[PDB]
């Protein structure tokens, strides 16, 4: 009943996506901020319709909250939780990474978000530091469900076959096999994200037989970069995640039992 609370000012561009751009909107009355993802549809309808649908299913503290959407002509609007900390990508110093206690905390929160999605039968399919945003308290939130899909419905798993994602994060089976299980693919990409956080570099362009850096890993040459920059404990976890055979790859229940994952490293937030 308050006269102007449906009014938002568009205060700046947060960035450009393929679809279009994202602008920071601020309520004229409350000063609440939200991100507005703008998707130029004459530039596709299949992508955004499913993205919205999937967003309506989601409610979790480590997943960017979906507030709504409007069609306003040929433009789709998605109203989303504003994550003022920006991309996890920007917290990774090239060639260095970040402090191991920060990397562990981000990884904990990433697993909590991924457990949530998988528990409701959704696979994100493009996990990478660009899509892991950070709120004002540096809490990690999984964003962009534009490539997400259902892998479980009525308690029945469906195998995937659409190739998608981003090559350096993509699991080797998605390049080698016609069909593959969804969950190990997201586990793999989380491993590449962990590697990036701890070494400040991606291990290979793609996990194919034709990629020298990938062969080196499969030959256990961890005296090379990026592996040499990583302490033995997290590296042991990475040996379990970055396993070529997805049926042998560690699952998330088992990641939660891993020694590094459970290693005390980090004290509270600066006077919490
Ligand atoms: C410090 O600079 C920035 C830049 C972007 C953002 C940002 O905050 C967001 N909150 C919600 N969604 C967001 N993006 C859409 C998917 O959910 C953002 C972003 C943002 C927006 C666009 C972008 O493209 C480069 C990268 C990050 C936050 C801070």
């Amino acid at each position: 009943a308050v006269p102007f609370v449906e009014d938002w000012d568009l205060v700046q561009t947060l960035g450009e996506g393929a679809y279009g751009e994202v602008q920071l909107a601020v309520n004229r009355v409350t000063e609440e901020a939200v991100a507005v993802k703008i998707v130029d549809m004459k530039r596709c309808p299949e992508n955004i319709k499913k993205e919205i649908c999937i967003n309506k299913m989601l409610n979790h503290e480590n997943v960017v909250k979906f507030y709504g959407h409007r069609r306003e002509g040929n433009i789709q609007y998605l109203f989303l939780e504003y994550c003022s900390g920006g991309e996890l990508f920007d917290r990774i110093e090239p060639d260095i990474g970040m402090p191991e206690p920060d990397a562990q905390r981000f990884f904990h929160q990433l697993m909590a978000g991924v457990v949530y999605l998988h528990g409701i039968g959704i696979t994100h399919r493009d996990i990478k530091p660009e899509n892991l945003l950070l709120d004002e308290r540096d809490n990690l939130k999984i964003s962009d469900f534009g490539l997400a899909t259902v892998f479980r419905y009525n308690n029945r798993e469906r195998l995937l076959n659409k190739m998608c994602g981003t090559l350096p994060y993509v699991a080797p089976e998605l390049l080698k096999r016609r069909e593959f299980h969804a969950e190990p693919v997201d586990v793999w990409s989380c491993g590449i994200v962990l590697t990036a956080m701890l070494a400040g570099e991606l291990p290979w362009d793609q996990p194919s037989d034709s990629c020298q850096e990938y062969s080196d890993w499969k030959e256990k040459k961890t005296y090379l970069n990026p592996w040499k920059k990583i302490d033995s404990a997290p590296l042991a976890l990475l040996h379990k995640i970055l396993v070529e055979n997805p049926s042998a790859r560690i699952t998330i229940p088992d990641i939660k039992k891993d020694r590094w994952y459970n290693k005390p490293l980090k004290k509270g937030a600066k006077r919490p």
